[PDB]
């Protein structure tokens, strides 16, 4: 009995992202998986890292250091309930899927805020306690990304460079850092300019992959994998 | 007579980031430059890309497309005043400095929100009108970033990889994409770990650099610069 968390960052349910989220819920639900979706825009998730994220007495209330105070708050069980609720979902999940459109070679800010605020020290990593020793070891993560740019644009000789170049901060710097094993990304290139037929194929391809997702091995989340 | 915008993303004015911000304002003010600072946390800048960013009625209110609607809103002069206020500051600036702590190999979410919402189609880029032909072409941009990790950890052979790897989505995918010429990053490594005197050295180096900032050549913002 596998538990999946989908962290979803799109404003419109009828979007191509909305369709990819829905196809994931349907397929994983049909398999008998336990599925939870954090729909960040519908939640109006707070993206800003502020002192409101700590509900206890600050370690140093004169000079506010977000990393220090959230770490201490996590240990004192005194983080904001929105953070606490996301952490519970992550803690229960065997797989965390991130579904989002690429914004400036990265995640939309609302999803960046999820990362910034949820993956706090003591919960997702410690020092020491990162990369292969990260605290979310034993979990899988998968980026399901849609782009404006075509696949040709995301090659070493295209204007945007290899897609693996933009994956590094997310897959390695964030997910691997917290101990996740990373499944190969699902990149759906340029749905806005693809044909109706081609769009259905990309949605179908995602649905089909998910049928066998539990038998995939993660990528080796290495510099070598990303950069050759 | 040069104009500088500092986009600043730190919660605490007594922080090392706060100090680097103040040194920049002091030095550029002393030179006679026109200086403006967008203090994103003090402004409580909205980071989420939503339909509240378009004033009045939408192009397609049935199916919301953030990209399409903000492009149209830019042409119709119906973007939210927080966005248009930032665009005015960027339009006038000859140099834009971003001052921030590294969050998950990237910018803090509030600054990511600035990038997502301010740099809209029609203002920062168009088709055609990207990379060297971006709509902000000729302007200079500079990332002044502080890290938790030390310089020796941000090497090709270290666990984190070269610091240049994480600069790619920001310098290339964002700044170069909009036509900015990118000055070399100012990376202030591990101020929390560094000695008092080391920190003073890092502040003094930034102050020194700013004295001759207008004499600098930009970097070749290429895949080879970042990964070669
Ligand atoms: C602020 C910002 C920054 C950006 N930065 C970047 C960047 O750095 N790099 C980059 O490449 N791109 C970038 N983009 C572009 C962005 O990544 C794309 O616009 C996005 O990925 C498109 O996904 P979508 O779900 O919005 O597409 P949609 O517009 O929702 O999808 C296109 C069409 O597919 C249709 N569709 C939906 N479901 C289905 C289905 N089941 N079957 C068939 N058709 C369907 C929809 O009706 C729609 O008409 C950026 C966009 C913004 C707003
Ligand atoms: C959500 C999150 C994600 C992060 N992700 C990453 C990551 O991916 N990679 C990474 O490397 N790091 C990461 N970090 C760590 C973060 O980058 C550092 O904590 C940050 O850059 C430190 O900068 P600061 O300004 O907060 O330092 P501060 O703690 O404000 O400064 C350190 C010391 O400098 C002192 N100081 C201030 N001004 C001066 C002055 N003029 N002269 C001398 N001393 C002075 C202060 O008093 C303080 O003692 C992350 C942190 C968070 C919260
Ligand atoms: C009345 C039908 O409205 C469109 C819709 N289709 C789906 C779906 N296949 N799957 C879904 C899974 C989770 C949440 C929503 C959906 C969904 N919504
Ligand atoms: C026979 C109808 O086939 C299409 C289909 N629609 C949905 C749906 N709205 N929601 C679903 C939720 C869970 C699992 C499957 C679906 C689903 N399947
Ligand atoms: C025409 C409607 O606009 C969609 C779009 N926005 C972006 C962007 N900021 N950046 C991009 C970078 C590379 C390729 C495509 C994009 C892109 N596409
Ligand atoms: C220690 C291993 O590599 C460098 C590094 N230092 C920090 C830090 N002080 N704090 C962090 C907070 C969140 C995410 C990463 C870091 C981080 N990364
Ligand atoms: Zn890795
Ligand atoms: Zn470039």
């Amino acid at each position: 009995g596998k538990k999946v968390l989908i962290v979803y960052a799109h404003q419109e349910p009828k979007s191509f992202n909305g369709s990819l989220k829905n196809v994931a819920v349907d397929e994983l639900s049909r398999q008998g998986c336990t599925v939870t979706v954090s729909d960040l825009y519908a939640m109006n998730l707070e993206p800003r890292a502020t002192d409101k994220d700590i509900t206890g007495t600050l370690s140093n209330p004169e000079v506010f250091n977000y990393g220090v105070e959230t770490h201490e708050a996590y240990k004192q069980r005194s983080l904001a309930s929105d953070i606490t609720d996301e952490q519970k979902k992550v803690r229960e999940a065997d797989l965390v899927i991130f579904q989002f459109p690429l914004y400036w070679f990265s995640v939309p800010a609302i999803l960046k805020g999820w990362m910034d605020r949820v993956l706090c020290q003591g919960f997702a990593f410690d020092i020491p306690g990162f990369y292969d020793s990260g605290l979310l070891q034993g979990k899988l993560a998968l980026l399901s990304v849609t782009t404006g740019g075509t696949a040709e644009m995301y090659t070493k000789t295209g204007v945007n460079g290899d897609s693996r170049y933009f994956l590094w901060p997310l897959q390695h710097g964030t997910l691997h850092f917290c101990g996740f094993k990373v499944l190969a990304p699902q990149i759906s290139f340029a749905p806005e300019i693809a044909s109706e037929e081609e769009r259905k194929g990309m949605v179908a391809a995602w649905s089909q992959r998910l049928q066998t997702i539990w038998k995939e091995e993660p990528i080796p989340c290495t510099a070598h994998w990303h950069f050759g």
